[PDB]
């Protein structure tokens, strides 16, 4: 149908449709007769994955015989949601599999639905990781992602009565047709245990032994032949775990304590949780991965070169023990002197930041390690011993910058700051956005600048143009390839060609056309698995991110309720009608973020209720948001909101992705938003509220809410009506906690940016009753969102990180 | 090589070829350079697996179609053993999987080892089952296996300075290849509660929910393209299981509570253990069966018909709760009165006794079923209190015989027996060997009997030929077609042709020389595999089944060290040479079983490294014995031990395949074995010791150990040599307890049979002296073993038991 999905050859879609039909009967061991659709999902999978085999042996034959540089990229998450059509477009397959099936009788987006998200993740580091793989594949690069195969994802949101619900993601129950066991390269994971001392050094003894199961699942590259490995560790207890009845019987049941490891997704996103089982999780990735890459090494004695052939990216703090596990290895087991163990270890790993919340902070009880990690715990002391002793003799007699830039945090309990463990044990540091690597070059990390000028960098974020625009949104894929070609899929800074149809009324109509298909599309959604009703010619307002303080879904609450209260008081007047649409998931422990969905559920059932309203003003909570339900309503996006206290969303994505797909922004200068804005020209740009200097200001000050509430009369009658129970008859005092939080301890200047952005949403609503000038804003900011590709991105992590170069060249078929 | 292997064709080996290279590159993802020889099974196994398909759909269209009556055969066991070879055998597949693996470069026998044993038995019991599958399906019958899939089958036994050690046996580990997966057919399963009435009847409520998701096997019948199907259960939680992150991670990690249902297999065999997770197996079981046997009835209201197109098959009591389940669904849910559901019931179902022994009778405590299955409870007694009407009626004043025949046992428990729940709602009550049967009707179900003679039968025991001789034995399978053809395969009683070859000097020749090979190739498998060395021309004296005081290893002991003694006392005496293998597991806690493990180790530790004794006796001991060993060992045999207390092996089994393999036999009137010597004639058994007749006597009497031990000098000196510690230097005392059973608390009556044992013990060693009469009297053996195949078991329970007749016809390919 559409030229960017490739060609449907009369010789494919033949062989397609023959192995589909191999599949059905031979895999799934049915007939057309007894299929279920679920059945014909399974068989396309499976046909598809049979052309992903061929290229991704010769891809690991390839690395073997030219022996590159290989690059680790350790994660506790990967947010990867499906594979099928992700698959069909790397490899150039989707309209011959859509003719293909069309001939079977069958529907194939019908059968791309039934797939289940692999939700490995929690947000915008599990889905960053995720873009990654795919531009690490796509530029050709000697890259494997390591992390573990949890059993249970992110779970699956019920709202009930407007509260959230909770339900296991038991996404392997039908089976994953995209993975592949690797018991053979099954590897020994060790804890507890304690240190004995030596004539030949330290060794660590009467250990706990988990083993770590490798499933490896293929990464395409985009149209270059090249398939990559993302290797998840399974947790598995030995056969001789525990070994009466009774207590033969127990023996068996309690193998479930050792392979509780990989069973569940820590749910919380930037957030830390100090549980042991969470620690485990943190060690068992690093300890296999580490095995794995000096097995690799080996089969190529001398570690000199070891940083030549290998670079280790940990993804925030959370995969840490690699440091103190490489030095064990080098120190303990392979013999090598401390401080030429260090230089490699320092050669061999990078740190990347993602946040600047305290909150979210990984800072481990001493107790924890010690009777966990014994060994590790004494690595970390001698590193801390060895670290100091250089800051002493670069400052000398500034004691309190020795405690400060400690690894060792002194107090009621003593904890290992896993960030200061990062610093000092990685060549190189950086943020995901330019103004948060400032952030951090000048606030938490400011003494290790000092010290290490050099180790300091910043990447901002990227997202893949695969699944964020040709996936995703085919219809606008395909109106830029009419104009401008193919190429800019793989080099999106191509997009800028767009700049000279600006004035192009036949384009013009083009991208106007595509966002109105894309927002009946998902109008229609919404009725068929959602039973809501929506106005498709309202302005679709949306929100869609996990649910936290910081980011202020509150804010938009507040304009919401303010919309609502100027209808209610001028009935009769004029207003742009708008969809809001808010939607994430909140962290099951935090209660205030679940007060929020409630909330926002509350206002729904009473704006969307009121006759007066009408069709003017409907607010929609997306239940269970996450991947697949991000390419859906992302391209039917006219206004996405990126409203976080400037200085604490380090980069976001999401932002990136709505820019990609036509939609305008409104937002804080904080994070990429900065850089977005920046691209695109602010006048094309929806800028309000406090810089990171204003909140500065004001926190010196004093943030006192109570003057922003005896000041704005609008502001006054919202807390009011919040207060007296007005969205909440029969329960008063429902919210209460939330008046009480925004009144005297919002840590996130709530009321501070509310005028601002209350006056910035009318510009909003001034501009989208002119189609025509709405239209040339979007093109100007999809035009200039070629900086935000993750090919962008890593291409700069391999030059300025990982000393390799990329390559665009494809691999023979 | 071999013609009963099938033919070898160009366009067959040819086909076979190109597909085992299609699932290593798109199967397995390997190619030949980085291929592990576990790999060749699992491409190997894709493979032959590819050929079932075919025919296991258009058999379950066939019966779609045709809708015969349904045969469902309910067990907690099927150990079922390896799987690759016995689908070749009854595909005609092996000798061109063979010279195809050949001309690869590959040694199919190899590959065939590393297959796991699917071990989800205990033993004899189990293996039945396995045997009555083959049956059926090379019956034409329209049966389905329905049991558990245990994650973890019966345990991999160790031996470790001379005693058992378990470790579990993790069968699935690699996958299995076999089984499909049904999440489509997913039944819930209710445990808990509480019944509350109404005017609609009793409801069942509050219960707690574990899901069943069934895992299909296909079972080939021997070449006539018939394939069945045994269905396993796999126990799930719901996703709302339970369902703060404590609170959260807590929740989810709890799920392995509702799924440890599934998890092991408890390992102990003819013992009752009331343990509440086996009770919990044994419903799940019937539970989630009995709702996939109605739903597939209605997919064909009127339950009138019910009988004619189901027949229930209980495999002991451990399926028992079928029949409280049937009227519960019958009664609660589809509201039939209680007397018609009683007739449905009692005319589907038909229970199979397998023991006399009182510790292997399943009584639960009413304590137990009140909590777990409260509504099952009430239906129990409803059931007990219309029985015994019955039983006052037809003998008026006979109080006793009420206490005698109730279902409820009074006492310091109350309990549940479940053999008497099976009489009452069984059309059909079976033991499992002649002498068997008629001990039931005589001893413990007796009173049930003079109610209702009609309900009881007798359908002695089988085993298979396909598994049994042909694949395990295709030595003698060939030298047996060479005379009589190839049609004795699947008609067993075909093999009486050869008595016309009993004097056929080329015939007597070729059997010694199948046994000869058989017996060298399982001497280099212990030097191999466990580096024990033995002499391949002494006579193979072989006891292999569960350690059991029963069983009486014991009695086998007491000869073995008086042989040595003998042998001791007049060193420069010929004696036939012999090897004396004992192997079988013991349960965990069984202690005296373990005791006579180490007992047997510390026999072959003096007696193998005596130099006086030479080469002429030695003693191993087994380890690990399952099917697979069993296929390896009983073509190995000269002598089988068949030496259990007279009126304690219902049948035995084992028994049978030494038959079939040219063993002779020396063993006790019990069980099967009393048949196998009418069958073969008296003189060409060695036949000793206590009939039944004579351990009643003896018990009248009352048994007396310590007569024996004053009047027999050769077994006081082996009581006094174990007592003195002449077996354990070291530990003097170590065999103490085994003393102590012997002379005081010896219920199986050991000494009673020492010396008549003895005595034909040496009449074995003397006809072994001429090798011509030995094999001769083989020859007579395996010439009527015919009876012994559960062909002919399977025919007599379809015409006898389920009403309906047996076909030979092939359903087209
Ligand atoms: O984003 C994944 C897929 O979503 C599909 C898609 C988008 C929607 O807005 C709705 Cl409501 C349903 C749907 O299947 C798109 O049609 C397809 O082009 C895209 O590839
Ligand atoms: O019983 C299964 C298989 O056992 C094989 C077999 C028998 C043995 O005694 C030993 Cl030691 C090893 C072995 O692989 C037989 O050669 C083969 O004919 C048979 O099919
Ligand atoms: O780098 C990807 C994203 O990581 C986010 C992020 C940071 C963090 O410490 C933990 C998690 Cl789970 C996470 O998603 C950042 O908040 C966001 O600014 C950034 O865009
Ligand atoms: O019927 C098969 C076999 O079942 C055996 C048997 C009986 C029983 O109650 C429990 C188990 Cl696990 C078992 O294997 C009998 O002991 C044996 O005589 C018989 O040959």
């Amino acid at each position: 149908q559409i030229s960017v999905r490739g060609l449907a050859g009369v010789e494919n879609v033949t062989e397609l449709k023959k192995n589909f039909n191999r599949h059905l009967h031979f895999t799934l061991v049915k007939d057309r007769n007894v299929a279920t659709p679920r059945d014909y999902y399974f068989a396309l999978a499976h046909t598809v994955r049979d052309h992903l085999v061929g290229r991704w042996i010769r891809t690991q034959q390839h690395y073997y015989e030219k022996d590159p540089k290989r690059i680790y990229y350790l994660s506790l998450e990967f947010y990867m949601g499906r594979t099928l059509q992700n698959t069909m477009v790397n490899l150039a397959l989707e309209n011959a599999c859509d003719e293909a099936t069309y001939q079977l009788g069958l529907d194939m987006e019908e059968l791309e639905e039934i797939e289940e998200d692999a939700g490995l993740g929690n947000g915008g580091l599990g889905r960053l990781a995720a873009c990654f793989l795919d531009s690490m594949a796509t530029l050709g690069l000697a890259a494997y992602g390591y992390g573990i195969r949890y059993e249970f994802g992110i779970f699956n949101q019920k709202i009930c009565g407007g509260w959230q619900m909770e339900e296991a993601d038991d996404w392997l129950r039908y089976g994953n047709p995209w993975e592949k066991a690797r018991p053979e390269f099954t590897l020994p994971v060790h804890f507890y245990g304690r240190v004995e001392h030596t004539s030949q050094g330290a060794k660590w003894v009467d250990t706990q032994v988990v083993l770590a199961m490798p499933y490896d699942t293929p990464v395409p590259g985009y149209r270059n032949n090249v398939v990559n490995t993302m290797r998840l560790w399974s947790a598995k207890a030995p056969n001789d775990f525990n070994l009466n009845v009774g207590g033969y019987i127990q023996a068996v049941l309690d193998r479930n304590l050792a392979e509780n490891i990989s069973r569940v997704l820590y749910p919380n996103d930037n957030f830390f949780e100090g549980k042991e089982l969470r620690l485990k999780q943190e060690y068992f990735v690093v300890a296999a991965t580490l095995q794995d890459i000096i097995r690799r090494f080996k089969s190529s004695t001398n570690f000199d070169a070891f940083p030549d052939k290998v670079a280790i990216q940990l993804n925030d703090t959370h995969p840490s023990l690699a440091i103190p596990e490489l030095m064990r290895v080098l120190v303990d087991l392979e013999r090598l002197d401390w401080d030429k163990a260090w230089e490699v270890t320092v050669k061999t790993c990078a740190y990347t930041n993602h946040t600047v919340l305290p909150e979210a902070l990984e800072r481990w009880p001493v107790h924890l390690l010690e009777t966990l990690l014994p060994r590790h715990l004494q690595i970390i002391y001698e590193i801390n011993q060895r670290f100091l002793n250089r800051v002493a003799a670069a400052f000398p007699g500034d004691v309190d910058r020795l405690r400060r830039m400690s690894l060792v945090e002194e107090g009621a309990v003593k904890r290992i700051n896993m960030a200061h463990l990062c610093i000092a044990g990685s060549h190189a540091v950086n943020g995901v956005a330019r103004i948060h690597s400032e952030i951090l070059k000048k606030t938490i990390f400011k003494d290790f600048y000092e010290l290490e000028p050099h180790k300091f960098q910043n990447k901002t974020n990227g997202i893949t143009p695969r699944r964020w625009l040709v996936l995703c949104n085919p219809g606008l894929a395909e109106i830029i390839a009419e104009r401008i070609g193919e190429e800019y899929i793989s080099d999106l800074d191509q997009l800028r060609k767009l700049l000279s149809y600006v004035d192009d009324e036949a384009f013009i109509r083009d991208v106007a056309k595509v966002k109105q298909e894309n927002k009946l599309k998902f109008a229609a959604y919404l009725e068929r698995e959602y039973k809501v009703h929506i106005n498709p010619n309202s302005l679709f307002d949306v929100q869609v991110k996990r649910i936290h303080e910081y980011k202020r879904q509150l804010l938009n609450c507040l304009h919401v309720i303010t919309l609502y209260n100027r209808i209610k008081k001028e009935p009769n007047k004029f207003v742009v009608p708008r969809t809001v649409m808010i939607g994430g998931k909140a962290a099951p422990g935090y209660h205030m973020a679940k007060m929020i969905i409630k909330l926002i559920t509350a206002i729904g059932d009473v704006v969307n209720h009121d006759p007066v309203v009408g069709d003017r003003l409907r607010v929609i909570f997306l239940e269970n948001y996450r991947v697949s339900l991000a390419e859906k309503v992302i391209p039917a996006a006219d206004l996405s909101e990126q409203i976080s206290t400037a200085g604490t969303e380090a980069s976001g994505t999401g932002n990136m992705k709505f820019m990609l797909n036509g939609a305008l922004t409104i937002g804080t200068m904080d994070g990429a938003n900065v850089e977005m804005a920046e691209e695109a020209g602010e006048e094309n740009f929806f800028i309000f509220g406090m810089r990171v200097e204003d909140v500065d200001r004001l926190d010196q000050r004093g943030y006192n809410a109570q003057e922003y509430y005896d000041r704005i009369p609008e502001l006054r009658q919202i807390i009011e009506q919040l207060s007296s129970g007005f969205f909440s008859p029969k329960q008063p005092d429902l919210f209460k906690d939330i008046v009480n939080m925004l009144m005297h301890h919002d840590r996130f200047k709530v009321f501070a940016d509310y005028e601002e952005y209350v006056k910035c949403q009318e510009r909003v609503s001034a501009l989208y009753k002119n189609p025509r000038e709405w239209t040339r804003m979007v093109i100007r900011n999809i035009a200039t969102s070629g900086k935000f590709s993750s090919d962008r991105t890593i291409a700069q992590y391999a030059r300025e990180i990982w000393g390799v170069e990329p390559s665009r060249q494809r691999l023979p078929a």
